């Protein structure tokens, strides 16, 4: 079951790369994109208490706008992990549905302090496809919150360095 | 508090999600979509403990197990979240672990890709990447069986002071 | 969060990268006035419990000490056969040169077996940007059929400059 093959698959030529999209959680809907999976602590009007856990199918856009070409999915789950100021853990990927990306994911698993960071950078633990062996990092940013509802707009920026 | 011979392996075993009869070896974390037709719907959450055999038959020669969780992860159809280790019990990585967080997308993909995320043991400083196709699958009743193939880049070896420790006394490797 | 990071643009190999050694106590509060912890679902720690965890990290193991950190995530018994744990989790560092930055770590945690449990570093944040290496796990005092805990904690991380 184990079984050593060499190394020698090596030269590979690098490349890197800049995606920019909006990540939208669409909390009030008729078509919500998450769903509450469980509520320790209950239900805050607002805020996320700690231990709440929300599995997430958020799209991803070129703009901010709704409208605007879907271009990926945000799929996982994130999670209340702070007893003092409200904090998120993201354990996600980032699957991409287009062009030269098609098929790409990258894979996440970050703190995430909404309430008190206005650059939040995530790190890329993983990729597969176009981006096998994803070496990078992300910076999120609040492009939009409604505070009636709940619903989010979060500009993602990427860097990673990968292979053609 | 702070102070300042890589290898490749490729590894092929099958991968048993028994969900069916006695013996189950995963449950049922949450279900906030209730249950469906022959789908997990969106946000349900599964813990795994899943046998790993070299080949796929369940009588087959166990070298490791599937440890974590996975999630239904698509409300347009059903793909899964895995965050798990494969920790194995036989062999050279005996002892040893593999850690995925990776997307499934069970319905979409024959070969599914996953990226191997980290390792420990004989795997530290682990990057690769996994690909699953079924071996034999049952929507209707939930249970499978994986193939895996796994190819894993990693280092071997040890590094080089030791804290006094009331349980565990002294020594690290120190 | 920093206006700029560098960095080598290599994929693979440390390049530019260092080497960190981090020492230090992780608190595991179940019992008493303030618990450090919830449990999320139930469906001592059975298959599939899931807590959301919140624990300080300390640069001695009394309660006492300085404040280095935070543990932050959930873990999930995972194991029919006995207790074992999937750890997943951030530690973000409040003090000195890794103030503002994080590890990141998925990881199996079989605290009722293993003396010294390894866990993978899967990535790192600001000053640990790109991180690669593990941590160890051993238990300074433990309480198993309260869960009350103190881990003493080595971490090896390369990281870059």
């Amino acid at each position: 079951y184990q079984s050593m093959s060499p190394t020698v698959l090596g030269f590979q030529e690098e490349k890197f790369t800049h995606l920019h999209f909006y990540f939208h959680d669409v909390v009030t809907g008729p078509k919500p994109s998450m769903v509450i999976v469980a509520e320790p602590n209950g239900k805050a009007k607002n805020s996320l208490p700690f231990g709440t856990v929300v599995a997430m199918d958020d799209p991803l856009t070129v703009g901010p706008e709704s409208d605007s070409k879907l271009v990926g999915k945000a799929q996982g789950i994130y999670t209340s992990i702070s007893q003092e100021e409200m904090g998120l853990m993201m354990v996600m990927t980032m699957a991409f549905s287009d062009g030269e990306f098609n098929g790409s994911t990258l894979s996440i698993l970050a703190r995430n302090m909404i309430m008190s960071e206005p650059v939040r950078e995530m790190a890329i633990v993983g990729g597969t496809g176009a981006f096998r062996f994803a070496r990078g990092y992300a910076q999120a940013k609040f492009y939009s919150v409604d505070f009636t509802k709940g619903d989010a707009i979060v500009e993602y920026d990427i860097f990673v360095f990968h292979y053609k």
